[PDB]
């Protein structure tokens, strides 16, 4: 790869975008870096996206990230 790397680790520390802000900084159709992140990540699903603003107080940002670990949780107490 090429940015899929560089934005999958600038994104997992520090704030992220969408595939917007992607395609943007990459230089290509949105759809090309979508579809090859996709892959790259796991293989078509369009990514993880997710926002936030609730939840911590008035961000409202969006992202899509390659999501190594385990966000998926049940508190089962």
């Amino acid at each position: 790869g090429m940015i899929l790397n560089e934005l999958k680790a600038a994104i997992e520390s520090k704030n992220g975008a969408t595939r917007q802000e992607l395609a943007r900084r990459f230089a290509l159709s949105e759809d090309g870096i979508d579809a090859m992140l996709a892959v790259w990540i796991k293989k078509g699903v369009l990514s993880r996206q997710q926002y936030i603003n609730a939840e911590d107080e008035v961000v409202r940002v969006r992202y899509v990230m390659n999501q190594v670990g385990s966000l998926a949780v049940n508190v089962t107490m």
